[PDB]
């Protein structure tokens, strides 16, 4: 189920990460990237590159820190995908969520609903797989830390999603 | 699912088509459009439009004449539907099977991976929702009609689906 650029194909460095996840897993936390958007296959898998360049290289993490990134391109590029603990939300949330990340900064600016279609669909994916429950919850990152992520534009949408709960 | 770009979002003309496909559908048939190719989404909504407009204008098609539409920007473009009868394979075949098309001339060219996996995963939400049955079978479009869509390179990947049945 889904449709997913896999790491080899946006040229991901090697995963070093080896703490599984708790299936099937009750929360997905929504973040933004704060970073540059991209609305281009081509400038996407880079954008994603950055990320994961940024997250191993610069903060020395086993992987980039999201289990998921959504491009503007409307296309779902895999982290550490649904099976391997992320680091996105902090040590009381990393255990018990999917991280998916919109690579953008939504303070001002809305995804486009193509990225939004490709993010809902990732998450039924989930369900469909028994990754997620079937009774998964929606979080904010601001929901469960001290920040504007995922930006004010893209949090007042989650916010009408069916499985958001505050 | 399956994060498809509808009608309105890629600036389609409002459909005349009343003739209903009688569900669960039992065929897959897979052309190239022998059009332009396009790698974002800006360009590949365009060349929808451009498609469709050939087939309504031109044509006198009641609409774009695929059920789907697959660009290289890895996304597909809503034609006619799951439900909706099509006009792409001849009316041998157009009433018993759906129609998805790759937006490109694929004779000396091949889809990219994105491209690929969009179509198969358009196919098992077709199973899905019902609209496909679980063993459906693909057909090429040179296999049921005297053409060289949908290309050679193309076809010959098809040629190794699951599904594929010469
Ligand atoms: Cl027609």
């Amino acid at each position: 189920c889904g449709s997913i650029v896999p790491r080899r194909e946006w040229r991901a460095l090697a995963s070093e990460c080896r703490e599984r996840l708790t299936r099937p897993v009750r929360y997905v936390v929504v973040s933004h990237t704060a970073g540059s958007h991209c609305d281009t296959p081509a400038s996407c898998a880079q954008q994603a590159q950055n990320v994961q360049s940024y997250h191993v290289r610069n903060l020395g993490w086993c992987d980039v820190g999201y289990n998921f990134l959504i491009g503007e391109d409307g296309l779902v590029y895999e982290g550490r995908g649904w099976n391997i603990k992320g680091a996105h939300a902090g040590p009381t949330w990393n255990p018990i969520s999917i991280g998916i990340s919109f690579m953008g900064n939504y303070m001002n600016r809305v995804p486009p609903p193509r990225a939004l279609r490709a993010a809902q669909n990732l998450l039924a994916c989930g369900v469909a797989l028994g990754a997620l429950r079937s009774n998964y919850e929606v979080k904010g990152h601001r929901d469960v830390q001290p920040t504007l992520s995922p930006g004010d534009r893209l949090y007042e949408i989650i916010q009408t999603w069916s499985h958001y709960r505050a």
